[PDB]
């Protein structure tokens, strides 16, 4: 309940409510112009009821080639369940990860510093986290290592050439699409999460039998866990602990591993 922690936000959870595709909050948007500086725009999904207080937000970066439209089913599915969600674009659609990285934490300080006074009176700007596909997801993992105080991390079928992640400090949620040929979870998505130290809060869901644009369209399983993920790490609510661990069992799901408890 509230009286335990001043972030928690929406009904109590089920499997029903995690699955949903639209939580207990309603939403409405604010498009960015691609002139604001430091990423090429986007569009902020927030929630519209104020009366439970203020949310954290997540930055959500697309992949190579790849526009916010391949996106945009996290903006409202997640900003339903008590998220503010900037959904980018990037400067180029050629940005490769650490350029990604970097336009992710410019698409924050736009949500902190410049954004429409109905998203700004909305956010609370201590508590911020990363997620995106692909090269965006690359853009996740590099955003933590330049922007420790980050809240959550969500890399999406991640593609990077660097495999080493032993100095990131952000609770690291990693989904990998089994059949991945552009960014095989053999050389990306599993090593990026072994990486990760066995000390941090991490987990690696791999989808059963998904391809890499698997994140691109709407998908319970992938829903449902970055909504855990999120609500138990941007918003500190434990209530969605008994979704995370122990690890999710979903016909789905190929394999889980995680550092479970998260203390
Ligand atoms: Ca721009
Ligand atoms: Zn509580
Ligand atoms: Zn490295
Ligand atoms: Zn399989
Ligand atoms: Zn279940
Ligand atoms: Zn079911």
């Amino acid at each position: 309940g509230p009286q335990d922690n001043p972030y928690e936000r929406g009904p109590d959870p089920t499997e029903d409510s995690i699955e949903a595709i639209r939580g207990p909050f309603s939403v409405a948007t604010e498009r960015v112009s691609s002139f604001a500086s430091g990423f090429g725009g986007g569009t902020i999904y927030y929630p519209r009821e104020t009366d439970e207080g203020t949310f954290g937000a997540v930055a959500v970066a697309p992949g190579f080639t790849a526009s916010q439209g391949s996106m945009s089913w996290y903006g409202e599915r997640v900003a339903s369940q008590g998220f503010i969600v900037f959904t980018i674009d990037t400067n180029t659609r050629l940005d490769q990860p650490g350029q990604r990285g970097r336009q992710l934490l410019a698409a924050l300080d736009y949500l902190v510093e410049r954004s429409d006074r109905k998203v700004r009176e909305r956010l609370d700007p201590n508590r911020l986290a990363v997620m995106g596909h692909a090269m965006g997801g690359g853009g996740s993992l590099e955003a933590t290592v330049m922007r420790p105080s980050l809240k959550a991390s969500i890399p999406l079928t991640p593609w990077n050439l660097d495999k080493t992640w032993g100095q990131v400090q952000v609770p690291t949620f990693i989904i990998g699409a089994e059949l991945d040929t552009i960014a095989p979870v053999s050389t990306h998505a599993k090593p990026f999460y072994e990486s990760l130290p066995s000390s941090l809060p991490k987990a690696y869901m791999e989808l059963d039998g998904a391809t890499h644009f698997a994140p691109n369209i709407p998908n319970t399983t992938i829903a449902k866990y970055v909504i855990s993920w999120l609500k138990r790490f941007v918003d500190e609510d434990t209530r969605y602990s008994q979704f995370l661990c122990p690890n999710p069992t979903d016909r789905a799901i190929e394999e889980y591993r995680s550092t479970c408890p998260y203390k």
